[PDB]
């Protein structure tokens, strides 16, 4: 019973969570998700300014209102070579990465690893924080609140 989280650096507090490499995360998953890193869905104000600070993945991801990906450099194979927060307009599919805020984060680019999931309630899954420089950080716990996305 095990869940890998891959996280980014955070920038302006905004960080990309893709959970067990590939998209699987619901709306609600998402939100539940980023409680348990004290953090929420980004507003499109706080992604446009993680992006002002270096922020840019090639993935679709939620944040409140959207699913989007943020870009700097345009690549052919990531938004259809758009920069800037690329909106996602027509897909028929549900599921996707996450985005996630956390207030206490430093302003600019924080790529320090991620070591801890402060608000995960009692539970039976081994939850494993995988960062980009393959350290990482297990514990056992829960967070999803609805049975659906259980
Ligand atoms: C939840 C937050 N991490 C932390 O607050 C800590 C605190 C102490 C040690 N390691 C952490 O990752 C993640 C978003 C960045
Ligand atoms: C407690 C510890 N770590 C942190 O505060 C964070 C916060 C966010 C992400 N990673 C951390 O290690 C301080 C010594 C460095």
């Amino acid at each position: 019973n095990q869940i890998d989280l891959n996280v980014t650096c955070r920038y302006a507090g905004v960080f990309h969570v893709e959970k067990n490499g590939r998209y699987s995360i619901s709306r609600t998953e998402a939100a539940d998700l980023c409680q348990a890193f004290n953090s929420t869905l980004p507003t499109m104000d706080q992604m446009k300014l993680a992006l002002s600070k270096g922020f840019e993945t090639c993935r679709y991801g939620f944040i409140e209102g959207n699913v989007v990906i943020p870009r700097i450099h345009p690549n052919a194979i990531c938004a259809a070579n758009h920069t800037g927060v690329y909106i996602l307009v027509t897909s028929n599919t549900s599921h996707y990465d996450t985005y996630c805020f956390n207030a206490s984060a430093p302003p600019e680019e924080d790529c320090t690893s991620v070591t801890d999931l402060p608000n995960s309630f009692d539970g039976p899954v081994t939850i494993t924080i995988v960062n980009r420089d393959g350290t990482r950080y297990s514990k056992k716990g829960e967070y999803r609140t609805h049975q659906e996305d259980i």
